[PDB]
This record gives C-alpha cells, structure tokens and sequence, in this order.
C-alpha cells in the first residue's frame, strides 16, 4: 500500500458515531452490564470458568460509504465511558461498608480500552493459568503449556467477533497492528477507587509518524472496547463485574492509494 | 453561518454567579445534605426516597438583549466552601477510640457545564429495576437494555431538584453548544481533593474558534459537586455537596 | 485606575521576605504549632467548639518603601518551612501496631497562600449552620441553614491573625480582583502529607493582561494556612499541626493615573 | 570513540522486534512466570533464599547486521508489558477478598525495568542484608561486608547471563552505562496497585543530549528487563511473584565512527 | 560579585562524579543503612531519643581543580538513589503482611532530598516538639523555646559535618542559600509506598532565571542528601529506618568573576 494524497471537496469526509455496550457476562434477564458473580477454583488445574462469569472484548465493524483506489482514512477520536454516575447507586441491595452505613460502590480491578482500526484488532493470548479450562462458546488460547503463562507465539487471533474473545486471555498483539491505534490501561487491585473523566472537549489524533491514519479495507472501520469498571458486592459478599458502554465519534477523510 | 466577531465597548460582558448543590435536602436544617443512605434488601426492591438522591444543578441566566448572539469564550470555576470539610467535631463518627470525627470522604462527582441551550441529557440506570420517586425525572420504559445504553432515555437538564445524578449523564452524541468537563472518583474512603485559585481559566472556543452561542441571550450553567458523604455518629451516611462559583466572559458574535 | 508604564532604572525594584507562623489554636504554652485535641459534640445541633480547638487564617501585611506610582508585585516564591519536623514519630505517639513507630501527621489538610495589593476578601460557608463559633473568633454572623451552601451575607476581610476560622471562611471568588490565591484541601483520615521543598520554583503573579497585584497604600498582603494534619496522642487524642510557610515578593514600581 | 555522520539510503537502517520473557523463579513445571512462595527467615543472619524464589533481570543479545568504521545507533523504542489482562483472573486458587467475595489480585511490590544498550548493562551491587547467604546457580554480590547495604563498589558486574543475576542484589551502575539508556520503577508496599498502560502510539527516543544513541559494539544490541507485578496470593495466604513478558522494537540506524 | 563571561575552550568544563551513603544510626556492626528501633517516649516532655535512633543529613565537600578571577560554575545534575531493588528483599526476618504471606516491605514516611552548592547548605532549625531532648553526639537547636515549634530564626547552621545534624530537626534555611539549588520531598503517613525512579536520561539544569548556576567559592562543590525510603518492620513488629545511597555527576563550567 503506497499511500497518495488525501482528497478534498465537501465530497471527501464522514463521520462515525456510535455506542459499543459492554460483554460482561450477562447471568440473567435482569442483568446487563454484570457478571455472574465470581467462584474461585480450589486448584490452578481445576479452574474452569462458566462463560458468563468471563467479561469479553467488545467489537463493531462499521460499514462506511463504498468507495470503489481510495480509502477511508480514520484521522481523529472523541470517546467517553457512558453512564459514569450510575456508579453512585450505593443502595441497590449491596454490603454496608459498616454498620447502618451505605453501600459499597462499585470498585476494584479495571481495564479500561479502546481501539480504533481499519480491519480487525490483533490479539495475542496470554494465560493466567495455563490449565485453566474456557468455556463453550468463548474463543480462547489452543494448545496452551506453561508457557503460554509468559508468551506462547501460537495464540494468534483477531477480534472479529462479539461476546466471544475474553478479556482474562487476550491482549493486543504489539507485533501486529500497525493499521490500528489501540489504548488501554489496567489498574488492579480490590480496593482501587474508579477515576472516570468525561468531556466533549478532548480529542485523540490517530495519524501516525508519517502523517497516515487507520485505512479502512474493504470500507469497514473496526472499534474495539473494554470498559470494566470494577466490582459490585452484594449485600452477601457475593462480586459480580460491572461495566459501561463507551462512546465513539472517528472523523474519516478520503485517501488515495497504489 | 458564524460570521466576524464584534469589537469597541460595547461587544463584551461577564456573568457571575454560585450554583448551589442539590443533595436532597431532607430537613429544615439539613441543606447541601442528603437523607441518610438506606440499603434495599433486595436488588428488584430498590425504591430510593426523594431527599436520599442528590440531582444536577442548573441556572439559566439572562444576558444583556441583543443577528447577534453571545458567544461564551472563558470560564473560571471552583468549589466554594471546601474548608468547610475541616468540621470534624460535629457528632460525627470517631475514627478510633478519642479521636476526631471522620471527615467527608469517598465517592464522588464533580461536573460543570457552560453552554447557550439546556445541558442534553443520556439515561443510563446501574439497576433498571429501581423504583425512582415523585418528585425527580428519570429514564422512563426502562428494559434491562438500560443498565448499558437504551437511546430512548433522552433529556435536557430544563429543571432544578429534579435530575437525579445517579440516572443521568451528559449526552456525548448532542451537547454541540455546551462543553462540559466532570470526574467521577468512586470509592468509600476517597479523599476529597480541592484546588481553589483565582488564576485559572478555560478556554470554551471549539478546534474552529466558536464558543457556545447563547440561543435567546440565555447561558446555560449546569453543576454538580457531590463531595463524599458524612458519618454520623451512629454510622448513618449522607451526601454532602457545595456550591459551585462561574465566571464566564462573552462577546458578541455575527451569525447569519 | 489606568495602568500605564513600569518604571525602570536601579532604584525601581524591591523584595519582600518573611514568614508566617500558623495559627493551630495554640491550647498551652507548650504546644504553639497544634491544636486542643479534637472533641466531638454529642449532638449534631449542639456542635460548639473552643477557640483552641479552631485552626484561623494567618496574615501579614508588609510595609514598602515609601512612594501615582505603586508597588506590583511579579513573582512569589515560598514554601513551607519545617517539613522535616513531621518525621518525629517517637515523641507520645500512638504506635500504628504492635511494637511499632508512632504514627505520624496525617488526614485533613489544607495548603494555602495568597498575594495582595489589600487583605484577602472571604466568604463563609458553614459546615453545619448550628454549630456555636466561640468568642474570640470572627466567624459568619446571623446564620442560616441557607450558609450551609451559599449566603453572600458572609462576606470578610481577611484583616486579623488569629481570629478567621478556617473551616468558615474561603476566598470570595467574586473578590479579589487585586489578590492571587491558591489552595489545596485535601480531605480523609489517612491522606498522608506530601510536602515539596525547593528554591528554584517561582510564580509568576501578573494576571492574563501582564498586571501583578497593585499595593494600595504601599502595604502588601501575604495570607496562609499550612495544616499539615492531624497529630495522634498515645491516648488516641488528635490535635490538628500546622507550620509555618516562607514568602519572597519581587516587586516593581508602576505609575498608574 | 569520534562520532561522525549518520548513513542514509534503503540499507541504513533496520528494525528489532522482539519480546523478553520474565525469569520470576519457576518452581515447578506449571509455574513459568511465577516465583515459589515466599519464606521468611527468622534473623537477618539465617536469611538463605533458594534460586527458585529469587527473580532475576532478563537480558537478550541481538546480533544485528554485520557492518565491518560503522556500528548501528539505537534511536528509538517502542515497549510494552505483554498480558496485562491476564492479572483479571480472580477465581484461580486465589485467596478470598472476604467472606463469599472474589480472589484477591495480584498486588503489592513490583519493579518494571527496561534498558537499551549497544554493550552489557552495567551492575553495581546492594544488598538489603549483606549476610544473606544467596543460592547456587545465582551471581551475586561476592566478599559483601556491612558496607554492602549502602555502597560497596567492589560489587560490579554485567549483566551478560539470563535466570542469574537476581533482582533484589543489583542495580544499573549510575557510574557507568554510559552507552546504554535505562528506565525503571521501583513501587513498594504490600497493596500498591498494578498501574499498566498499553498503546503502540508511545515511542522513547533514545538519543543523548549530543543527539547520540547507544551505539553496537560488535554489531550486537543489549536489551535488559524486569516486570515484577506483585504478588498472587493464593488461598493459603501464600505469596508469590508474578511477571510478565516485554515487547521491545528498536529502530536502528548506521552511524560512522572514527 | 559581578558575573562576567564564560569560559570555552577544552579546558574550560569539568565534572564530579560521586555517591553520598546514608546516615541513618548504624545501630551495630552489621546495620550499616538501618537506624535503631523507633521507640515512643511517654509523654512530649520525656522524649530523648538515641544518636543511634535519628537519621542525619549526609554532606561531601569535594575540591575541583585549581583556580586561581574564575569560578567554576555548577550547570547541570544527574541525579539517583542506588539499590533500589533492595527492598524486594522481603524474605529476611520481616513481618508477614497475613499468616503464611510474605514479608512487609519497607513503607512509611520518607524523606528524598538533595542540594548542590558553591558551600554550605545553609539549615533552619524547626522542632516538632521543643522539649526534645537530643542526644550527645548530635548538633541540634539550642536554647530551644516554644517558638522553636513553628519558626524561632535563633536556629540557624551550615550543614558543614556528617552524622551530626538530624533529619528531623532541620531543613533547608529559606531566607539564604542563593548559591545552592536544592530540592526536597517530605511524604508522610506510616503506609505510604515507595515509588523510586532510577533512568540515566534525565539531567536537572542548575541555572538561575539569569543564566548562573551556584558559584563554587575557594573551588569546592558541596553536596547533599537525605533519602530516608521509610521503615523496615521486623518481625516482632518493631521498626527502623532504611536509607540508601545517592549517586551525583555534577557538570562545571569556568566562570570570570570580578
Ligand atoms: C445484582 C444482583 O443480581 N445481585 C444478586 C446476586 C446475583 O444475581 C448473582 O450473584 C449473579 O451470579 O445473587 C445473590 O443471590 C447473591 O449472590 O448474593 C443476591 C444478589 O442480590
Ligand atoms: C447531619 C445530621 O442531621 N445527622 C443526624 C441524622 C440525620 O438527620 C438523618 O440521618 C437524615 O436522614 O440523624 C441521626 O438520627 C442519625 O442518622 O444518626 C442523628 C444524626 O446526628
Ligand atoms: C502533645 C500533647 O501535649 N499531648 C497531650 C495531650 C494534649 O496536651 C491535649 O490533648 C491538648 O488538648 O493531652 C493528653 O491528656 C491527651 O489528650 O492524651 C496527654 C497528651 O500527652
Ligand atoms: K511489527
Ligand atoms: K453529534
Ligand atoms: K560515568
């Protein structure tokens, strides 16, 4: 891919603008947004998560206007995590952090990510527990050995699927990507207090060194998201995950290329 | 069709102003404070009183008659009465055996908006089941679809005492003329963090040099400083807020 | 006033140093720097602290040389002085375990100085509006529940040591046009106190138009607090430590009409 | 050596892309990443940790393109930890956060660490305890006296030998390596948080103040790491170290020398 | 004195290299970096605490070359504490943070501090608590007053000896010391963790607004330090302070004076 000129006119910019809601896990009817409430294995060899206890990566492909050589160009993000202040319900049914006193919030280890791309994220699986033993209906590391617990090159995937790649076994692949911009930060730790900043006012430039963005093959651009906020206690002790959905607006121009 | 801006004496004004808090105000004597927090005993039963839901606070402020509108280009903006939070000897809980009384901590929400319309709202409810009471606005229909994101739930923040902080957030996807900045910091034993200075200002012009233009010669101001909560005596906990201080500089903008 | 030019040459320039001591309540002749041990009252209507128990507003006003020109000052350099007192962990303490050193100065803190041309405006905002301020204090009169949040009936000068409690009193936003402040509340039993020491930062005081604050009457205005936190008796008493906080000025003459 | 000119043209520059395991002790054949548990000694005289507790720098030896004057010149790195999510496996023989609540992360002390050079970093010896006895197979500050807890210059080394040199004996030499560029955070306490960002929009130049980066002698390139994350804690309360791998690029340049 | 032009030329720039080890007590034989256990007197006016109890200000007064107007001016710092890996050492006869856990690292309230000068840092005595009693052996304020606990301008001293002056009665004299530059950092509270940074990349300018780094008066440098990282717990539960050394390199320019 030789990379021309950027077109201009009226004709030569669009917008994106869309919610990604988050993949928790979702035990029941009434619970979007949560986890089924955590277990622990009484051994690494017999850890064996249900997959709706496993918060996953979540994935839009967006068609774009069809072009056809030009491309869609992604050049600038505004996101947001939406939904911060529901985090202040501290009356629903949780622990008392003390006697008479109000509910625990919602607190504890989070991952907070973003990614955009012009074809699917890359992901490169590291484990944990390398006995631990996935789900049904999740894609995760095969043929896992104990090496796979620092890195393993076999587990390559791309995240090309929703409600499906967990978040415990998965992580970008540094070696890969160079058509995406990807961003995360993971704070763990169970008493880590939620820090969640919004504004319309900030914007991420996505251009790289040379001046060139994310280009959209096949007129797709692919955003990826992970917004675990941290734990919710019940009043019983149990903890469930909870996350929040994430807003994407990407600012798309037309590029030319051989 | 934003055109040239006006100049000579005229062309600029400034607006001042506190916002109070909203916190529930459950007494005669209990302003800038919630009701005590009560706990449901089940998830489906949530049904918060009124007084124990802090809300967004808003003015609308009329500006000097003036086409011409004015443009919003500078805010200063604090919290007004943080040392307030040094009251630690008023029946609060003890720390430990003959100590002080426990300050105002954990979570909280600090959020300013300054734009020419109504700050524009999303509804999004950490359990849709929850019973909101008479007396507030909140996401109506809700499914289990809004504890993440039900694009039904669309608001504009048109009344006082009445948005309750904990259904509503500002809607990333309008909010064209507003700009609004606020943190969220979660937490039972959060230290407040409170920084006052008369030299700090920001800059509201967007990537293109255009402020909020003021549709009717009203600025909108929006508020909330929710600070963490008090500790009674008997480990009973209440939200406490204070006032929040704008200063906005405008000038007058041509528009076609 | 019109601004017009600064005046230049040998003569045209000062500089301000001194220090303010904290003023913690002072509760015997032994313990200037803290409070009275904090007590709590039994009654959220029946809140009634002593005066020794009050940590106030510290403030100096500095005479200048003799002079329309007036004074503008231009840059300030201070901090706190003392900072290493607060690694005494052995003197009566209260042992954070078993065997263990005292535990130092920690929780609530308030960090904060200003610079003026004339004394530092305040606004009150009460806590608790029943609370009953002690004779000797200066605190918001004729209270209502509305001062718990915002009553513009409060409204001081920063004119007296000793005397404006700090949790009553703050900068009056809606003042101070010919002052610069600045100040850090932060709040929670165990923040621990994080206190830089250097002598190679400057602020620089002229506002957004290149104007520093203008000395009305050659008299500069330098305001502060510095509780660095609660002190811990072995007995489990806490007494609010404050120390005290070193200013330079740069100050140029500027001719005004 | 005279530093002159900088080559341009197609061949001046290449590219290393790689990744460093963590070396955290390895105690059995399931425990890659992990330390074994941790063991306290009842007097600073009777301190004698075994090899397998003990984690060790990493370091890998990059033969770069043979170029004999010319070497090749680090200019700039692009790095990250790899499996940063894999820290959100809370129901793995993890210890209880309380009572029917999830496993506790993995927490507390840790030291992230990483260097570029064009030779051997350069370690100089400290010991917290001078009469820790440490084990066979480790390379270790050697003839340590009481001067060792605070600066003993006899004890200086290269770190020229992976799963040897143990972390907690040695440090870069602030006297030497003046041909490497290091950067490391040492975070102490039993409950800091992991803190770890993710992004391949970061890069580090590695140029001096002259405009000078390490320079390859013998066409090799040193890269050096340490990421200690915490510690897991297991449901006995047992405590282990836990380390991740690091991704490395470095972008290379042909400099002539004299 | 009038500062005139810089010297050039290759024999006009200098540079010292050195570390400055910790004075923390040295309790025994084989504490070397250690203060005695921290004990707590009964009352404010009992408080006598042992030399051996109170960590001191270290000092190097270092002669550079020859002179004589010319002075050599200090320009530039690098600056790093050396051994920060040390305190992982968690495994000797520490305190276990819980039953079977590993040792508590070193945490508490620290004091990193450093100056660099033409002469003697210049000291102002402050008191926590005026009655104090300090011991033999140690230069502390005399004719202490209540005053003492907040400003008494009496207290006045040049930081011109080592194991003499104590941490915790002294500070940086504000009011004087316009021929050094220093720079300190007090955190205090008995939990807090230590964060240590250590790089080779980052330089400290010694220069002034007009361009003029400290003076070095009968040509000597005089350096300074204090980097108590805060206390080791033993086993018993009783607690010392743990310093380390500070590495300096000092770059000096020939300055003409009249
Ligand atoms: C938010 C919510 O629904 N909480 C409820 C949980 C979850 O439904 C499950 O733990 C999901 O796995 O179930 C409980 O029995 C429990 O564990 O204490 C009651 C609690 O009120
Ligand atoms: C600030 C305040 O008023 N505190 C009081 C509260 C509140 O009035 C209610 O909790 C409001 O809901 O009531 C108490 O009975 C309590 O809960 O312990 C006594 C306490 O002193
Ligand atoms: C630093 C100090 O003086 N501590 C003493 C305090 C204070 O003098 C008063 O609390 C001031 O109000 O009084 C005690 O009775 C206490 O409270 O435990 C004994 C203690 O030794
Ligand atoms: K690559
Ligand atoms: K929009
Ligand atoms: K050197």
């Amino acid at each position: 891919v030789e990379v021309l000129e950027v077109k201009t006119g009226v004709d030569s910019i669009t917008e994106v603008e869309c919610f990604l809601t988050p993949e928790m896990g979702d035990p029941d009817e009434h619970l979007r947004g949560f986890s089924k409430s955590i277990s622990i294995s009484d051994t690494f060899e017999s850890d064996s998560p249900n997959r709706d206890m496993l918060p996953c990566y979540s994935v839009a492909r967006i068609p774009l206007p069809n072009l056809n050589i030009l491309m869609w160009e992604a050049v600038t993000l505004k996101t947001e995590v939406i939904g911060v202040t529901s985090l202040m319900n501290v009356h629903s049914n949780g622990q008392a952090t003390h006697d008479n006193g109000a509910g625990k919030p919602v607190q504890g280890t989070s991952f907070h990510f973003f990614s955009v791309g012009g074809e699917a994220l890359e992901l490169q699986g590291v484990l944990f527990n390398y006995r631990t033993k996935y789900p049904d209906g999740t894609i995760f590391p095969k043929n896992a050995t104990v090496q796979s617990q620092v890195m393993n090159t076999e587990h390559k995937a791309y995240l090309d699927k929703n409600k499906a790649y967990p978040v415990e076994c998965w992580v970008p692949d540094p070696t890969r990507n160079e058509n995406t911009r990807y961003f995360g930060t993971l704070t763990g730790g169970e008493n880590v207090p939620p820090v969640l900043h919004i504004t319309n006012t900030a914007t991420t430039v996505l251009l790289d060194e040379f001046g060139v963005g994310p280009l959209c093959k096949g007129d797709n651009l692919y955003l990826s998201a992970v917004d675990v906020c941290g734990m919710f206690t019940n009043r019983s002790g149990s903890q469930q995950w909870r996350g929040l959905s994430r807003y994407f607006k990407v600012q798309l121009r037309k590029r030319r290329v051989k």
